């Protein structure tokens, strides 16, 4: 958690930020345990929102490649979907642009669309999916 938090404090003020990006998206590929989602469920809103702001405020600096890590960051949360059906609206927005993105991105996004749509209910799942349902049908 004080690394998570660290590395989001100094990328706020980095010469080059997405160095922390970076570390995180490979702190969360090589993780995996029951504990780390229970430590991970606290601090789940402020990376959610943080990586919604910084994912629709680029502008593709230097390349389309901050914006793959930020949507890889997002969809690779290790945490398990029981947890995670809240602040599901954030995950929405950038599953579009990961499904209109390179191979490996659209696998990710596939796999989270398939892991939503057969656990979660019609009736709760189809309002958050409302806003962006044509892009991402398009996309798919």
């Amino acid at each position: 958690n004080e690394l998570i938090l660290k590395s989001l404090k100094l990328s706020t003020t980095a010469k080059e930020p997405l160095v922390y990006f970076y570390l995180i998206r490979t702190l969360f590929r090589s993780i995996g345990g029951g504990r780390f989602e229970n430590l991970y469920k606290e601090i789940m809103p402020l990376l959610q929102v943080l990586l919604e702001s910084l994912s629709k405020l680029i502008h593709e600096a230097r390349r389309p490649q901050e914006r793959d890590i930020y949507v890889e960051l997002c969809l690779t949360v290790p945490v398990r979907l029981s947890v995670l059906v809240p602040h599901l609206s954030y995950l929405m927005k950038p599953l579009v642009y990961a499904l209109n993105g390179s191979q490996e991105s659209v696998s990710q996004g596939l796999r989270t669309l398939e892991l939503c749509v057969d656990n979660l209910t019609a009736e709760y799942f189809d309002p958050i999916i409302e806003p962006v349902i044509d892009d991402v049908m398009e996309a798919l």
